[PDB]
């Protein structure tokens, strides 16, 4: 078949020849070949669960051939129950390829046709080509990897041992199942995007020349109250968002916020769009959407948390060294499955207050000094291809980045607290990185004037080029901030979606109502002052709850890192 050209990322080559990063890679390289094709594990949630089990597999894999001492491994070999009992190296003892099988194994029975059955109403979406393509990605990782691939070791064989059992264990076959979902029309609920509210799919995934039909999607409305946890230690709730249930007096709040959507996140040439060029850059940065060649956002938070790792290694040499090693294993496992969670959580909110877009709220609004019935906001940017900006298929509150934001970098300070330098949990850390390029604003990918071709580099497509920016941040606290305002400048998410308003933007003598500069632009606090303290109430529990998805992240982030990446007791389970 023919091989998708995938465009070159920026990053050192020599991130490559450490093993762990080199599997950590190939996660993300199917990650965004199965977003170009349509192939399984697409969307936020899922797409984080797949990265969250290949680190497991891998954590355990080296762990039980390499014996940690200040923590263990995630399963153990003594557990009684089955389902949660580590396999036992029994002589294997070559850690690189432990590692090898662990990842090949699970990114196969991830990635690969399912022909165990599970084809039938599962797959039945998903076209040969999208298998083949992945396949490819899969095959020449085996040729790629640092150190070779011996699939005849008895430390492969253990490694795929390891990724069998994960594999059984935390794979959730119809995660983004939609079947029986319908919204319930109404003020402040989700439904149809109104500039995307159908969608014509082919008939036969395998003739996508042939008939379409009308399709309308609504991503994983059941994922998050059924799904399995992977380490969390009990179940998280947010506040009531403004104008629903307890808080639906917060009116003011409510309008405000409309106020500041309109102004922070239309359309580029709307007279009422005061966000600045700067803003917009800081939107679409942190996009990757789901987009040909890029995939999703826990694919960017892993570039991002790879320079990271690189940048504070202990010892120089990444290919030969265990402390590295040990190092870069125990941090993706903690960051990848804190991420998984994070998606659980996030989307379990997502679909319990199933809150709407601001695109909906703005028009639907009714008031006539309120709303904008023909408001268009920045949208998600739909790059390498033609389409136009859209919102992605689910409910608002809260963010899904906010919250996976703050599950990532909350994790990453926890733990480098001491090592890059000194705070306290909660307050700005100083863990800064440099030259990092998104792949949304990188001088290479685009906004095609005709359709994306599988078969050509991006390069030689035309469509406007997306500008080079080359950004240095001074640390996680401000990384986590930016990730989450992003979507407020792209116009798809509320300001209380990432936090409390209080907490993140400049308050006036009018309560609810926040400040704003000389040409009416929204003005945030510094992120040195930021503090996530303000908390709300929810009318089916008693306590105060956090507001917005980066404070759901951060406690996240806490409780499994506390418990030092423990399983979630099978008893809390759903
Ligand atoms: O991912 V949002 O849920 O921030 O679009």
């Amino acid at each position: 078949v023919t091989p998708i050209p995938l465009p070159k990322i920026d990053e050192p080559e020599e991130y490559n020849t450490n093993y762990i990063l080199f599997w950590n890679h190939v996660g993300l390289e199917l990650n965004r070949v199965t977003h170009t094709v349509g192939g399984p594990l697409t969307g936020p949630p899922l797409s984080a669960r797949a990265l969250g089990m290949l680190h497991l597999a891998i954590h355990d894999a080296y762990f039980s051939i390499c014996p940690p001492t200040d923590f263990t491994t995630f399963l153990s070999p003594d557990t009684e129950n089955a389902a949660y009992r580590l396999p036992s190296p029994n002589g294997a003892n070559d850690a690189r390829q432990a590692v090898a099988g662990a990842a090949l194994k699970m990114l196969s029975s991830l990635y690969m046709k399912p022909v165990e059955q599970p084809n039938p109403n599962p797959g039945a979406n998903i076209s040969d080509n999208a298998y083949a393509q992945l396949g490819l990605v899969l095959d020449r990782s085996v040729l790629e990897a640092p150190g070779g691939v011996d699939r005849e070791s008895a430390s492969f064989m253990f490694g795929e041992d390891v990724a069998d059992v994960f594999f059984a264990l935390l794979n959730d076959p119809r995660g983004a199942s939609q079947e029986g979902y319908h919204p319930t029309p109404g003020r402040y609920k989700f439904d149809d995007e109104p500039t995307h509210p159908v969608v014509l799919i082919p008939v036969d995934p395998n003739n996508p020349n042939g008939p379409k039909m009308p399709f309308r999607q609504y991503h994983a409305p059941f994922y998050g109250k059924t799904t399995k946890r992977f380490a969390t230690q009990s179940e998280h709730f947010l506040a009531d968002p403004p104008g629903l249930r307890s808080n639906a007096d917060e009116t003011a709040e409510y309008d405000d916020a409309v106020r500041v959507a309109i102004a922070m996140g239309g359309a580029q040439a709307l007279n009422s769009t005061k966000r600045s060029p700067w803003q917009t850059a800081q939107g679409l940065y942190w996009a990757y959407d789901g987009s040909n060649l890029i995939g999703t956002p826990p694919r960017f938070y892993n570039q991002i948390v790879r320079r990271i790792a690189v940048t504070y290694k202990k010892e120089e040499d990444l290919a030969n060294s265990e402390v590295n090693n040990a190092d870069f294993a125990r941090l993706f496992a903690l960051v990848d499955v804190a991420c998984t969670d994070a998606g659980i959580f996030s989307w379990k909110e997502k679909w319990e207050f199933e809150f709407w877009a601001p695109l909906s709220g703005v028009r639907d609004d009714g008031r006539p000094d309120h709303g904008d019935p023909f408001w268009l906001t920045l949208g998600a940017p739909a790059t390498n291809t033609n389409d136009i900006p859209f919102k992605p298929p689910f409910p608002a509150y809260p963010s899904g980045h906010a919250t996976f934001g703050g599950a990532v970098f909350q994790m990453v300070r926890r733990y480098y607290n001491g090592r890059v330098g000194t705070w306290k949990d909660d307050e700005p850390d100083n863990i800064a990185i440099d030259m990092m390029i998104s792949e949304e604003l990188n001088g290479v990918n685009r906004d095609l004037r005709q359709p994306y071709d599988p078969t050509a580099p991006i390069e030689d497509q035309p469509g406007i080029v997306r500008t080079r920016i080359v950004r240095h941040f001074d640390s996680a606290w401000e990384l986590m901030f930016e990730n989450a305002i992003s979507r407020i400048f792209l116009g798809v998410h509320w300001r209380f979606d990432a936090a409390a308003a209080r907490d993140i933007l400049i308050p006036t003598t009018t309560k609810d109502v926040y400040a704003v500069d000389n040409n009416g632009a929204t003005v945030f606090q510094n992120v040195e002052d930021i503090r996530y303290t303000t908390r709300g109430t929810r009318e089916d529990e008693e306590g105060l709850f956090p507001i917005g998805g980066v404070p759901l992240g951060i406690e996240i982030a806490d409780e499994i890192f506390n418990n030092g990446l423990k399983p979630t007791p099978p008893e809390i389970q759903p």
